[PDB]
């Protein structure tokens, strides 16, 4: 198995909420490494433990290698070891490059069926419990040199025991990036007693990101430049008060320009994202309704 002692970091290529991420090299292959101090164990150890989920693995969700110490004789580093991506973020790819068609709908549909996977509750012996990212952005989206994405950062995420109608931990309110929070976020309506509340909020980050791909898909060399959703409205680091302002009680959503009407594969990712963004949770597209809409729609353009 692949242990910690046997792996030699290279460059460091990120910084998460805590502890770094380092790009290592184990028995001839590139493998990612994040790693948290003695003081940020109990960090370490829930993504340990959601990584670890019965059942979680998937082509779109990050393929988790390890969790293991390691001690170079005067402290002890905390590790978690991964499939390294080269490509590196959704952000990053989506600012280097613009997409086709087919390009914009496999980063799409690879998203949602990574989403789908986690909150999809699967039963039976070796059963998943649904889980809910509760972090969802294109920073925290890997791409695959396929062309298609993995979720990572699984860190905030919640679990749920639907037998019981429990969650195994006791959230705390506000915990992702704030450009990116749901309505019921921003005004702390949610109700994080109702497992639900949870997954709704995931879809409607989804949407943002599924704006963030539609705005480079190239048709006729045609695409708008790269923004983060609301680039328009909030400054750079917004705060939960400049972003409630505006998705909340303006009612703003990041803007659908006119030549996305024009291409079918835009004009149904534009139809979706409006069903993301609805300001009521239950009114929002499911994870898995919207993985059909786009299979189907892959299917058509022969993808």
């Amino acid at each position: 198995m692949t242990i910690a002692r046997d792996i030699v970091l290279q460059e460091s290529i990120g910084k998460g909420r805590f502890g770094e991420v380092w790009r290592g090299k184990w028995r001839g292959e590139e493998v990612a490494v994040k790693i948290f101090s003695s003081r940020e164990e109990r960090s370490w150890f829930r993504e340990a433990e959601i990584y670890q989920t019965v059942m979680l693995r998937h082509e779109n969700i990050l393929g988790f290698i390890a969790a293991d110490n390691k001690d170079n004789g005067t402290w002890t580093q905390l590790w978690l070891v991964s499939d390294y991506h080269e490509h590196g973020s959704l952000f990053d790819y989506l600012n280097r490059y613009t997409v086709t068609v087919e390009g914009m709908i496999k980063l799409a549909l690879s998203t949602a069926s990574g989403l789908a996977h986690l909150h999809m509750e699967i039963v039976g012996t070796q059963g998943k419990p649904a889980i809910a990212h509760r972090d969802l952005k294109s920073k925290n989206i890997l791409v695959k040199k396929n062309g298609t994405c993995c979720i990572a950062d699984l860190g905030l995420a919640v679990r749920h025991d639907s037998a019981t109608d429990t969650i195994d931990i006791a959230p705390n309110h506000r915990v992702g990036t704030k450009r990116y929070m749901a309505p019921e976020v921003l005004d702390d309506s949610i109700n994080m007693k109702h497992f639900e509340s949870f997954k709704r909020a995931d879809i409607y980050a989804m949407g943002l990101v599924f704006w963030e791909i539609a705005r480079r898909c190239s048709i006729g060399g045609i695409h708008e430049d790269y923004q983060l959703p609301y680039y328009d409205l909030v400054p750079s680091d917004p705060s939960v008060e400049e972003m409630r302002k505006v998705v909340c009680e303006q009612k703003l959503r990041p803007n659908i320009p006119n030549r996305w009407q024009s291409c079918e594969a835009l004009r149904v990712m534009a139809k979706i994202m409006r069903e993301c963004w609805y300001a009521n949770g239950a009114a929002r597209l499911t994870a898995l309704r919207i993985k059909k809409t786009l299979s189907q729609l892959s299917q058509q353009e022969g993808i």
